[PDB]
């Protein structure tokens, strides 16, 4: 039983579910009632849960560690019988983000400053854990250069997987080709390692009275504009949150280009966990990268 | 623009939004106090949003007449501008379902004996309308035979879309092998059509003082037993609901070998939704029964 599991990892004599069934695609969540405060609680069944979300922990204490953005406080990951695993949160009252957006966008700009201006400074590409984008692990091996962590860990892996699992003809040779265009989007830039969300997609912000809420990380050290491919991907940010955050770090010359790239991953990504919906996304981004 | 036209088709003066809800997976569900009373509101913005409220109208009609269930009233389905429906219905005061999960367990084995002990003469499997689970349209045509029902128009539906969304050949072949080893897995039972609700899991149900509710059907006339996967597998059940609906309906022998195939639809259609992390419990069921 969830409930008496959660009350005996917990500690607590009360626990009472509290609204709707947490809107999750990757995980199920529920909220629960408890004597030292409300709390979250996302339940995924698959044998590698624990990974997965001991990453997801990992991005929360990295965010969190910054004192610049708004995260739920992680309290505890536990092995579920039958396998899988439980992950249980700070509760957090939330709202869809909207009047919270300006402020938004200042702080994932001094979050994404925050580690070229610090005392301690990470010269590398990467992340010291695994982190998932989605349910798909991802390799964060440190790397010195920015286009060829992103070439290698991410572009690549995600490839490689489109690869065993559709083996698809058409992103094999355009890859072919796109491959040896990637340093051209890159050059003549200074790209610094920036601590990142990983995915700040509408659907993983929100809001409360005291401001912007950031959640569901998948975080490691990249290039800042990364971030924003999945914050005008799939919509909902208000332009607000764009307009504050490029007042900060304004659109470096070949942003539009680089986009382009970063929009590629996303939908690689979504290739592989979704299917072929978004293989003409896919392949489609790409020639327009060749043309 | 959504406020302003849900006040012109419920014609109120008055449209104040309470709970903040923003609660369900599939459709947005926002709560308003309206001159004629609090009303509940869906929104869908997919093409094919009018057709899946109306299956769930059709659903909510046909359990509301057997005055077995508390279910929402539905009220109005409306198309709107930029594409998508809204659904209006009855509010409910709702709270998570725990001390009435034992009248649940009457109250569903009731419905379920309606049909084969009431004014209900439904001698096939099916319904007369196409009724939707989640965003996925299912075919009701009626069927004499219940293991023909279910294998084309349920798991054979699902297969085919996984067969063009993911090509997986894994899935074909042991879809192949069950095909062969489903008439053995109902032991000669003549199988008598149920009306069902057809998404009984826990986030479909609550209780209010009165007792036990359920909404968002997808309703059909099935084995009875198929109503019970989805609730077993996803938890959030008392031990007491399944307790008091088997006081009324016995597990028929196999019981366990056919929850499996139950549950095996639910995993099928949990990857069409969320993606491929539902593949490795959907192989593992095919394979735990072909063994
Ligand atoms: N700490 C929290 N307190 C309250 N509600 C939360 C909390 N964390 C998440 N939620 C709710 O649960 C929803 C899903 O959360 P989350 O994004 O972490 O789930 P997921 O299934 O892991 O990911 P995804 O939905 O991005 O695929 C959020 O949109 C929000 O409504
Ligand atoms: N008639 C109602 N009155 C009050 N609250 C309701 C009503 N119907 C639904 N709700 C609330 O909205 C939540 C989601 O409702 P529902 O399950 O119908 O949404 P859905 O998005 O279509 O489906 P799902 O969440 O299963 O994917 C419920 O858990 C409940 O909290």
């Amino acid at each position: 039983a969830m409930e008496q599991l959660l009350r005996a990892e917990l500690r607590t004599a009360t626990l009472r579910a509290f609204g709707g069934p947490g809107a999750g695609c990757i995980s199920e969540g529920r909220a629960y009632d408890t004597d030292a405060g409300p709390v979250f609680v996302k339940v995924n069944r698959r044998t590698q849960a624990r990974q997965m979300f001991e990453g997801e922990v990992a991005s929360l204490e990295a965010l969190r560690s910054t004192g610049l953005v708004r995260v739920p406080r992680p309290m505890k990951v536990i092995d579920l019988p039958g396998g899988g695993a439980a992950f249980v949160m700070e509760h957090l009252k939330m709202k869809s983000l909207s009047s919270q957006a300006s402020k938004l966008g200042e702080q994932m700009a001094d979050l994404h400053l925050y580690n070229q201006k610090g005392s301690s400074y990470v010269d590398k590409f990467g992340f010291h854990t695994v982190t998932c984008c989605g349910f798909i692990p991802q390799v964060n091996e440190w790397q010195d250069d920015w286009p060829t962590f992103f070439a290698r860990h991410r572009l690549q892996a995600q490839l490689d997987l489109i690869e065993k699992d559709y083996a698809d003809r058409e992103a094999r040779e355009l890859w072919s080709r796109l491959q040896v265009k990637i340093p051209d989007l890159f050059c003549g830039l200074e790209i610094v390692p920036a601590l990142l969300h990983g995915s700040l997609w509408s659907g993983n912000v929100a809001e409360d009275d005291v401001g912007p809420i950031i959640y569901d990380p998948a975080s490691f050290y990249g290039h800042s504009e990364f971030e924003l491919a999945i914050a005008l991907m799939f919509g909902g940010f208000p332009r607000s949150f764009f307009t504050a955050y490029h007042r900060k770090i304004p659109k470096a010359p070949g942003f539009d280009q680089r986009l382009l790239l970063y929009q590629l991953f996303n939908y690689l990504n979504h290739w592989n966990h979704f299917g072929r919906e978004y293989r003409s996304p896919s392949l489609g981004t790409m020639r327009r990268l060749l043309k």
